[PDB]
């Protein structure tokens, strides 16, 4: 079933039923993901209402760019020009820039195919907008299917070359309280490589290391504890995990990221070639999600992406996009019940 | 009564019904008016969906800008700097260049005040959006009270120095169908002066030209028809009225113009210095309104904003917003009904 409503200041919310009962809903302002619950249990982190997002955090479940992450000093090179974008943190670029297309009402179109629901959101970002040259006919479809499958594709064309990167923040909290850590939370990750951060702004060291054997070391299941109770200079830098994970292996075949808790599990699959990954290291800034204040690491994104720092570390990639040309990108999210056994206690 | 419903492609329609009967409606696709009827006659043009407006014509109704009109080559000098903005109509930058505000999904709050109720409507023009510099925080509040006035308040405030002239593009027809022609409409306007265009692209000639006894004086009630049988150039070169109207007196109290048709008539107030009068001019077109084919002349706008052109004319004013001052501006469509 597909059902709607006002979501508050002019947006709609979109609320899906797939026939395993499992319900998921988005909203056209920012092409977001407001829930997806399970047994009347919260899968993720979200507001109830419009105003909320504006009010308390814009980012989450949010579709952001046109690049996701921090651009050192706004500047970034175009077929040999230097552009200086949007500058929103210090001399950085964070996500696109101010009042960027996480804050806009995308129109949208459901299309009804049965054991699959989409939800195809549209935005032209004009030539110029926060300093990209375009203009950018954009589009970001949800969609999701009687196999509990959430998948998220990205369209994009441009009048002229740009650069385009964006990535879905959806948060995570299998516990379906964000007044409660995930670091009771199993998580299993296929990187064997990191970026490492120069300092507290959070721009890229220009280095790339090898996390094997470390706390940070995922590619066999272990509780999050385990990271955020490690004193790595890098752990300790930011309070918990707030960085891009270099996938081993490319392709939307492979489990890339198992994120589970008890019986539930969340896979993550993507044609992107890294994760970013952020605890929500928010200290005690408590934001309020449903009357429940979010504690520190009381949060979990998987942003796939062409890691940030590609400015400084041309290795991660190239995140132009010539005019005319056609960009994509897929990232999957699905949810399965006892995957694997998980009994733990913190 | 207010009515919210779902208008197409997320976008919503909002319907304000007053003490007398009458009924008017908003989309927040453009902040702008789709709908104005009494006694179920349509008193404006108007689509019945989202889609209709962005595959039809997307203007009508709508809130226009951050510039509204032509800009000659696309031309702008902010603080004696150059400033190309975005060119959607040859070298020329008309209602702001493509996908402009018109086409944006505005968020908006609705204000109950009993005998009025209002609608605000607020986007965020980020900065370098169509070249133009910014961020310009922007608000247009339309209102519709017992009084059968329809109220038009915009606000502004940018973080750099810009340009600033947004207009309503509504267009009127007393006839409530687009397939019959306004010229039967009698209009009014206190106005003496008008601003020539040079050529067909439409941009301004460079010159203010006296209108006094023309057939293009209005200053005392006239048929259309008369505007429209003409052989002044100015009309023979746009086969209408697509122009710049000087107003002689400023103030948001004096009424600038009036347009009626038998016992129904229109008031235009405003605290802008010019109207811009576009006569639907499109020919053949026949873009379709409710099903109704529209005729060449089928509707009628009433612009108020500062003239266009005065990048070339510097006495038509100055459009130019300074960084952290407010604009404010406002437009008053009154409807009367004759007993
Ligand atoms: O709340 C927005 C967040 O977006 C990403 O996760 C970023 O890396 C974090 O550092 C934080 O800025
Ligand atoms: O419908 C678009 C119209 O907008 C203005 O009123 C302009 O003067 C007309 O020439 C036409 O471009
Ligand atoms: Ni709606």
């Amino acid at each position: 079933s597909i059902k709607i409503r006002d979501f508050g200041l002019g947006s709609d919310l979109i609320s899906l039923t797939n026939k395993a009962g499992v319900t998921i809903s988005f909203t056209n302002l920012g092409a977001r993901i407001v829930d997806w619950q399970k047994d009347g249990k919260h899968l993720i982190l979200g507001f109830d209402s419009a105003k909320e997002y504006l009010e308390k955090d814009a980012y989450p479940g949010a579709t952001v760019g046109p690049t996701a992450g921090r651009i050192k000093d706004g500047l970034v090179k175009i077929s040999g020009k230097d552009y200086i974008l949007n500058q929103n943190e210090g001399p950085q670029t964070l996500h696109g820039g101010e009042e960027s297309i996480h804050t806009k009402l995308w129109t949208y179109e459901v299309t009804d195919l049965g054991a699959e629901v989409q939800v195809k959101f549209s935005l032209v970002s004009n030539d110029g907008t926060n300093g990209y040259p375009g203009k950018i006919e954009m589009s970001v479809t949800h969609s999701f299917d009687d196999d509990n499958k959430w998948k998220i594709h990205y369209e994009a064309i441009s009048d002229k070359d740009t650069v385009f990167n964006p990535t879905g923040h959806v948060y995570f909290n299998l516990n379906g309280d964000a007044s409660e850590s995930v670091e009771n939370h199993g998580l299993r990750l296929a990187a064997s490589r990191f970026v490492p951060l120069k300092d507290q702004t959070e721009i890229v060291r220009g280095d790339i290391v090898d996390i094997k054997n470390t706390d940070l070391d995922f590619r066999q299941e272990k509780q999050l504890s385990n990271a955020f109770n490690s004193n790595m200079e890098q752990v300790q830098l930011v309070k918990g995990i707030d960085h891009p994970f270099l996938l081993d292996q490319l392709g939307l075949d492979k489990e890339q990221a198992r994120l589970t808790l008890d019986d539930t599990s969340i896979s993550v699959f993507t044609d992107q070639p890294s994760i970013v990954i952020f605890t929500a290291n928010f200290g005690d800034l408590g934001t309020l999600y449903h009357e429940k204040k979010q504690v520190h690491h009381g949060g979990i994104t998987f942003a796939c992406q062409v890691s940030p720092g590609s400015e400084q570390i041309p290795e991660l990639g190239d995140i132009s996009l010539k005019a005319g040309e056609k960009y994509q990108a897929t990232t999957i999210y699905s949810l399965h019940t006892k995957l694997e056994h998980h009994h733990h206690h913190h």
